């Protein structure tokens, strides 16, 4: 997140850290035993760790799960980054608690101009690399898809959506994708890409998480 603030322990209890000895994408647990990341994060060997603020130490509350299957959308295209969302099914359920919580999905799409709760551990510097010790929060609007459609000529597809500041400054970043964009108590989106982060006129892009409530209830359902 760049131009963010910290959170505060614990104050976003949906949120996901996956690790493969390292921190590498966010997520959102959706219910105590699946997650809902980007596609473009999967790997194997993926453990899924709940309750975090500080990645690096130990600090109590946390609950380390190892993912027993991931779940990429079939129609996933890595040139265009359409349809980019997985689900991670874990191995065991979650002890759910006022630390570790789930994220509703959206009964709708959001408005243009909707306030939203970015969070994650990537980037925090539009220019080098900065990593974050503790979850970095970001508020921001979805942008109109007219604004967005201007922004990335050709690139943006009916499943993703524009979300940011066009003056530039303040967005998400590498190490941010898969996690979630909340807003009014619903996961609308999920950290998708940009061009660099932070650009004036280079707003995030984000997954549409409306457009899959039927897939992940269906696709959670028969497995
Ligand atoms: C430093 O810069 C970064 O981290 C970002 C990635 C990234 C990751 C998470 C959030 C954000 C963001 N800005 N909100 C950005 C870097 C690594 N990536 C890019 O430039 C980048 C990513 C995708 C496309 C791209 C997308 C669709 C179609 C095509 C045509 N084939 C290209 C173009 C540029
Ligand atoms: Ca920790």
């Amino acid at each position: 997140i760049v131009g963010g603030y910290t959170c505060g322990a614990n104050t976003v209890p949906y949120q996901v850290s996956l690790n493969s000895g390292y921190h590498f994408c966010g997520g959102s647990l959706i219910n105590s035993q699946w997650v809902v990341s980007a596609a473009h994060c999967y790997k194997s060997g993926i453990q899924v760790r709940l309750g975090e603020d500080n990645i690096n130490v130990v600090e109590g509350n946390e609950q380390f799960i190892s993912a027993s299957k991931s779940i990429v959308h079939p129609s996933y295209n890595s040139n265009t980054l359409n349809n980019d969302i997985m689900l991670i099914k874990l191995k065991s359920a979650a002890s759910l608690n006022s630390r570790v919580a789930s994220i509703s999905l959206p009964t709708s799409c959001a408005s243009a101009g909707t306030q939203c709760l970015i969070s994650g551990w990537g980037n925090t510097k539009s220019s080098g690399t900065s990593y974050p010790d503790v979850l970095k929060c970001l508020k921001a609007p979805i942008l109109s898809d007219s604004s967005c459609k201007s922004a990335y000529p050709g690139q943006i597809t009916s499943n993703m959506f524009c979300a940011g500041y066009l003056e530039g400054g303040k967005d998400s970043c590498q190490g941010d994708s898969g996690g979630p964009v909340v807003c009014s108590g619903k996961l609308q989106g999920i950290v998708s890409w940009g061009s660099g982060c932070a650009q004036k006129n280079k707003p995030g892009v984000y997954t549409k998480v409306c457009n899959y409530v039927s897939w992940i209830k269906q696709t959670i359902a028969s497995n």
